[PDB]
């Protein structure tokens, strides 16, 4: 409903001060209850990817990632629908929150993200790394389809989301894996943990991790 | 509007946690939505997790429901009837242990009767599960709480072994029991399934849910 | 729509909400605000407009944000001191203060009235009757005092108590009580700038859980 809230953002500027799930209404006018982050960096960011403390299975098929999973008091990802939905008329920023296992924050901030509906099997639109203390380890994944162990999109001879047990935008492999396993700190097994390789490296898999967006 | 958290689940909510929903005489009620296990679509009932909450409570508690959406609760003894009373509901009760060893117990119905009938047990043949059955042996039992017995041993069940259920002579299962976190010496007054891990450990997690 | 729904914890729970959780109700200005309901604790129909359970989040902060509250539903939360005011601007809602320790000791503490000025009197601390509590008076000492943050110090010590003592608080000279410091997790060397309530668990020891809940008496 036009004088109805569409982001959390709207919400903030409304006067929701608390982080919380709220339910917002998409471009389509579709109703959609959405975590809003109304703390970090300003505040007013719908959040569409957490993990916290490993409670659930992320190596998921296509239908799983497509439609969303996980839980409102918990780990989550609120699905490719939705975060195509979300992004549709690209003018909204990501931000990227990693918290360690020894509570060091870092972060890293993109000018724009969009991701295309299923028929582009949700293609990643990157616009510009802004900044962060994370380093960028997802530019290099701009242009490319989101794969899953049933479905196959990535550049590599081989099957990405299986080597590296995620669900991702892959090429060959990846930089970035931040819906893989759920490993807690340093790791021997390569890069298959919630891994940012400008970051924490690839074999040491973070406390925390957020996928949040906001209107530029 | 939806009337289970199978509804919600085939309307396209895939992620677990509280809506409301609508009992088959109107009063509309929040609940705790499994979408993850079995398929998914199940109301949660009961759950157990931390030991944040008192579960040894007296009847009046029972009855209405306590505990918080954050966290433990029981969804109270009118609202199970409400919810399970018309149309048939099939049990399931998921059990993690201390050492997260995963288990559960699955029934083909599942019923509670109403206060006049002290919320009495009506349950179906075992499914399957790896926790074994540890509860048709308390069906058609009243409910007991620590100030109200109906269990049929002299003594007082509830009291002795700290909990509330439809205590018979008295249980084999006692999920809400204790939070005695794992192995503890006293005798099966913790969160206990007796073919599951035994009257001597209480599981950290604990649900009972249900669904059409 | 404001006058058919809920003014308080209490209400919905008169109305058969039994189950803790967050829900919301109508100021006395009709404003919609959605509060937290311990319908559980000593009763139930407690607002909670206190929460800390993890040290997920930061509690040393400004002016501006502890007047329009900051933290999440989903864990740790001031719910601000507008609406603090808002909520006992009325003077007849009873305080009650929740506590627990890492070894799982529950410990309360109780008193007849508590109400927070405005903006203009500084969130002024009016705070009657302690009527009892396993975890002793540490409120008392701070009544009719202003609220301080660490950019606006309000306190009566010649120094600045927020910054000492890393929280923010009705401060005196400074404190017996700091339920807004530093999320330490029991024990910690550092004097008093902890999640502390000084004849509860001490100067040196910064509590697991706390809350801080308000009903209608
Ligand atoms: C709350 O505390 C205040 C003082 O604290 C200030 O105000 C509060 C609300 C906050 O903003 C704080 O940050 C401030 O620090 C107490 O006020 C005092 O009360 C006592 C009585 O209990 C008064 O004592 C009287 O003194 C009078 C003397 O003449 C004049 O003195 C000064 C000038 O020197 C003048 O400001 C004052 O108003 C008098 O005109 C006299 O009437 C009589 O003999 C009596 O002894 C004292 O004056 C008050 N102080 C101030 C700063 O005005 C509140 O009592 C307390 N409230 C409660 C309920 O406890
Ligand atoms: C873990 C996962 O994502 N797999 C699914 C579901 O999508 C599959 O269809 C099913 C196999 O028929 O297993 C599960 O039920
Ligand atoms: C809560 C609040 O308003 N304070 C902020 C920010 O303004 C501060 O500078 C910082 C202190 O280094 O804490 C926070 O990052
Ligand atoms: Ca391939
Ligand atoms: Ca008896
Ligand atoms: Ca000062």
């Amino acid at each position: 409903c036009l004088t109805g809230p569409r982001t959390c953002k709207d919400l903030l500027d409304r006067g929701h001060f608390l982080s919380g799930w709220h339910t917002i209404y998409l471009p389509d006018c579709r109703p959609l209850t959405v975590l809003c982050d109304m703390d970090t960096d300003g505040g007013g960011w719908t959040v569409f990817q957490r993990r916290v403390d490993g409670s659930v299975d992320f190596y998921r098929d296509w239908a799983t990632y497509k439609q969303g999973f996980g839980s409102r008091l918990g780990e989550f990802w609120l699905g490719n629908d939705n975060i195509h939905a979300l992004t549709a008329q690209g003018t909204s920023e990501l931000r990227t929150d990693l918290v360690d296992f020894e509570d060091n924050y870092q972060f890293a901030k993109y000018r724009s993200f969009k991701v295309a509906d299923e028929a582009e099997k949700y293609n990643l639109v990157l616009g510009a790394f802004v900044e962060g203390s994370a380093g960028d380890s997802l530019t290099f994944h701009n242009n490319q389809s989101f794969s899953t162990k049933d479905q196959d999109n990535d550049l590599n001879t081989g099957n990405c989301a299986v080597m590296f047990q995620g669900a991702w935008w892959y090429k060959n492999c990846h930089t970035s894996n931040l819906n893989g396993r759920y490993l807690r700190g340093t790791h021997g097994s390569f890069a298959n943990g919630i891994n940012w390789k400008s970051g924490k490296g690839y074999n040491y898999s973070y406390k925390v991790s957020e996928m949040k967006v906001r209107p530029a």
